[PDB]
């Protein structure tokens, strides 16, 4: 129930797609980490992955470059280990010195950095999807959030790595993709939609989720 | 390996003998050590893990307790919860943060997520009035895991006393061996003896001293 089992069925997913519809991009996904690998990448960020993000690492070390979630790229364990190490000098630089929000409210801590905030894409402009070590009071640990340099309000995108990898695996198979051999957008299908960024699309999902689930207390 | 178990270790040594010598009867009131199975079913119930210097004092004492009065605690009033305790009083917790009171503050300074409660504060001692100290599995941006702090009804400004178990147990003991305690075999309160200071609360003290080492670190 920590969402293995939906990072190795979405990577069977994603790998069978990218081979029968942009090969190019396919090419990039790199081989398995070994263990080795992620136990130093663990002792250099005094560290403990998540099951599913050690998973997704055994299955590939990231890309080697159009990046496969619809343009955002999935970060090497070198890059992980180099960007968490960026982002912990930021925290310690504002330790010393545009107000920061959660949704949900309270999921995830209301800082701009924070050093268990492990980043596995990037959009190589500031900002990154990763897992959460450290999630606010009505968060859960990793958790699969938002953050960067345009994230002031930072979202809660999956429960788990597992989930959020499905839910991408999801997308292309509901035909949620145009190509421009080309670059990967997203556009939803059934609306007709047009071109929107992913992280737009993200956060109004996470929105709406919160909103469709606000009814219901217990 | 740099995470407390020494400490905690040499600490309750020094604990142990000083109960025995200067109080048998707070002595007695030390249980014996939890199993590992105690343990690994505390974790499972909690769905967390104990840091390695926390899961080191519970299989040296499983808090404290005895039938006949209520329980003399044995951090100058404070007593050392039981596993039942910590996992009966972090759903109480986890309770509180599901419900959810003034503005919730940290020294040093985001070292402690600005909250009222959170459901990885987990508590191991108790002034039985709503106030503990425990364990962060949780911190702010410059705060550190497992770090030690105090939360609780009273403490709308959280402290952090200590890098980790380890580190507090042994400051607790460093206190008993500097002779800074009054007994009232009665009740055990602190006072700082290298000047002659009055009786004060113990909390009082972690907070002066946090508020202090804040300053010029």
């Amino acid at each position: 129930n920590d969402g293995v089992s939906e990072t190795l069925l979405a990577w069977r997913h994603i790998d069978f797609w990218t081979s029968e519809h942009n090969p190019d991009l396919n090419a990039t996904l790199s081989d398995p980490c070994t263990q080795n690998d992620i136990t130093h990448a663990e002792e250099d960020l005094e560290v403990s992955f998540p099951n599913p993000v050690k998973a997704s690492f055994k299955i590939h070390d990231g890309q080697e470059t159009s990046g496969l979630f619809y343009g955002f790229q999935l970060m090497t364990l070198d890059q992980v280990v180099a960007m968490t190490q960026a982002w912990r000098n930021v925290a310690k630089n504002l330790n010393k010195r545009p107000d920061q929000k959660s949704i949900p409210p309270n999921a995830v801590q209301p800082v701009y950095a924070h050093p268990a905030w492990i980043p596995l894409i990037t959009d190589n402009a500031g900002n990154h999807i990763g897992v959460d070590l450290a999630p606010g009071p009505n968060g859960k640990y990793a958790q699969i959030i938002t953050f960067g340099r345009d994230f002031d309000t930072k979202f809660v995108i999956a429960e788990n790595w597992g989930e959020f990898l499905l839910s991408f695996a999801n997308d292309l198979e509901a035909g949620n993709w145009y190509l421009v051999d080309g670059e990967l957008v997203f556009r939803d299908k059934k609306s007709n939609g047009p071109i929107q960024d992913y992280f737009e699309v993200l956060k109004r999902r996470t929105w709406i989720k919160y909103q469709l689930e606000r009814p219901h207390r217990d």
